[PDB]
């Protein structure tokens, strides 16, 4: 069902094409207490196989994403990598991996996902020192090029680049260019945001496209806003 803003809405979740090969999945939460977030995750067509990157809030969400897929695309999903530990980007784990997907997260992901009330994905990210994945523990990703900026929305969120598009998945650790707070400060690093924030943004220079996790894809403009805003918190 199409809308408005040129955003299909498919069940309770709403597609939209950001590029001729990847699309940002949108599902939704009646959250207590607060109400409808919303949710964004990644989706890419890579040859005859297709990536996702996060999964829904719920398990029948994530797999309303796998139908879609099926249905709109029609190719087997190779991977899932979810960007961090939190229900947003984990809560449909059980739903991958009973449809046959290897999943793939931060080692640190995978260690805190039992605490965050999360199942844990089957295959665990560690990264260098300049932050960048060893490649040995993201095989065939393709396109996809995975960073750990460092700490910031959590201890462990990493961030996707999309390799042949100019779009970088900042997943929570970005906020809009209008945002006036930086959300859920619970699990997060007050010290290291502003320099994770920005080293994401080193990371993938010519991105002019981020996608986030709460808001519609943003320019540049949105990560410069964040690492702004968490400067100011961290000096009180
Ligand atoms: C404000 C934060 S980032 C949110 O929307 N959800 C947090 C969570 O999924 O636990
Ligand atoms: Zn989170
Ligand atoms: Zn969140």
């Amino acid at each position: 069902q199409q809308m408005e803003t040129g955003d299909q809405r498919f069940g309770d979740l709403v597609f939209r094409q950001l590029a001729p090969n990847v699309w940002q999945h949108t599902s939704y939460l009646d959250m207590p207490g607060f109400g409808a977030v919303a949710s964004n995750g990644l989706i890419v067509r890579d040859g005859g196989r297709v990536l996702v990157v996060d999964t829904a809030w719920t398990d029948d969400q994530t797999a309303q994403i796998l139908n879609w897929i099926k249905q709109e695309i029609n190719l087997p999903v190779a991977l899932a990598v979810v960007t961090h530990a939190h229900q947003d980007k984990m809560g449909g784990m059980d739903a991958l991996h009973a449809a046959g997907i290897a999943t793939y997260a931060n080692a640190l992901s995978n260690q805190l996902a039992p605490q965050e009330g999360m199942v844990a994905a089957q295959h665990s990210l560690t990264f260098a020192a300049n932050g960048w994945v060893e490649p040995a523990t993201a095989p065939n990703f393709g396109p996809l090029k995975v960073f750990y900026p460092g700490p910031g929305h959590t201890s462990d969120n990493i961030t996707v680049g999309i390799d042949g598009t100019d779009i970088a998945f900042g997943g929570c650790l970005i906020k809009d260019s209008k945002a006036k707070s930086l959300g859920n400060l619970g699990d997060a690093d007050t010290e290291h945001y502003a320099a994770s924030a920005r080293a994401f943004g080193a990371a993938f220079p010519k991105a002019s496209m981020i996608v986030m996790s709460h808001s519609a894809p943003d320019s540049r403009a949105a990560i410069t806003h964040t690492a702004r805003m968490a400067d100011k918190l961290r000096l009180e």
